[PDB]
């Protein structure tokens, strides 16, 4: 009938004196136009699953806000999100940016400072939330600079929130690129 | 230091009397040049290997490979060249092709079998943190451009890609893991050599 959902998976916070790890470093990256770089409705973060083969999973991760969800083009190339008791439809999303809207346009807005150092709320396949903070290292591109979060986390994770200070989110996991040694790097992208 | 690997985990076998199921969409698709349809000195052991990276929760399957003739291949979005170790000793990529969505470590590809055209085929899915399965079906087709593409109904998590389907002879006739979903949200996967 519609094999996605979305399940929550706890409210959006700053853990204060949360764990602190990452590289943090700069480094310059292209951008395919396919979004690839190189060289019901509470607001809440929610998981993204699938009834599939062997039935229920996790495919990615998606922030509920002001009525409108956000997740990661990759994630659910606008499929239908069975949330609640209805099913939830796509309004919008570009996939070089890598981005897709339900039943609203973006609500996001808060940008990485340059300065703050960032919380990554990870929200993992079969575990809990968990909140970690990084100095964000940074993607050089031709056109503009993107903040970068050097965190591995694993599959099923692309979409969790990126965050400021303040709580606000300013981004999201799951689009990024690999460094020689395989350590994974995500941007923060907004 | 090299956080990827991969580690074997059995035979490329036909298995009959397997579970039979799946749909067969023929379907109207096409893909651009990164890749993605849309629609309208280590061991070299042959057989199947899980992929995995050394992440902030330890180690978890990236995805699946094949491995035969001396060489591995995977997909090309589960690695996109990254190094792997095996064993003691490291496997460096040798050719690729993202518009496949492909990549082969220590020479060049090696599967050439391919699609029957009508006959049912098994998907041998190694799904992360489960048990390698052999499922079968008989394959729709996506019809494309530049002709006919033989693709398969099979939904499975994420880390699964790179996995092989196979024909009653056992012969690798293509990997799992690049697809698109169905209005419905369904996933389907081109087995893509
Ligand atoms: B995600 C996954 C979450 C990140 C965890 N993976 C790690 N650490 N290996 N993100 C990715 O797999 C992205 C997916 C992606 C697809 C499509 C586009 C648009 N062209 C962008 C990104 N891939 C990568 O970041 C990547 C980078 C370098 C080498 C290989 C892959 O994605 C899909 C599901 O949600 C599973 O988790
Ligand atoms: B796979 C993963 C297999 C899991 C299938 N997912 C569900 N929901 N049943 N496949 C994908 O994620 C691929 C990834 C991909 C990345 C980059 C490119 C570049 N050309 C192509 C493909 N994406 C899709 O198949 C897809 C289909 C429909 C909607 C969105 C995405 O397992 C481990 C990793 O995810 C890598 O591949």
């Amino acid at each position: 009938m519609v094999d996605m959902y979305i399940e929550r998976a706890g409210d959006i916070t700053w853990e204060k004196d949360a764990e602190v790890t990452g590289n943090s470093p700069r480094l310059d990256v292209a951008l395919d136009e396919s979004g690839d770089f190189s060289l019901e409705t509470t607001d809440g973060v929610y998981r993204v699953m699938t009834r599939g083969l062997l039935g229920s999973t996790q495919v990615g991760v998606g922030v509920m806000q002001e009525g409108v969800f956000h997740t990661m083009w990759h994630v659910t190339k606008g499929s239908a999100l069975r949330s609640g008791e209805g099913r939830l439809d796509p309004y919008w999303g570009d996939v070089k940016q890598d981005l897709v809207s339900y039943c609203g346009p973006w609500k996001l807005d808060a940008a990485w400072d340059g300065h703050s150092e960032v919380q990554l709320l990870a929200v993992p396949p079969g575990e809990r939330a968990r909140n970690i903070q990084t100095l964000p290292g940074i993607f050089k591109t031709k056109d503009g600079d993107i903040g970068a979060v050097a965190l591995d986390y694993p599959a099923g994770t692309s979409g969790s929130p990126i965050l400021d200070k303040c709580g606000r989110v300013i981004g999201l996991y799951g689009n990024g690129v690999v460094i020689k040694n395989g350590s994974y790097v995500s941007a923060i992208t907004q």
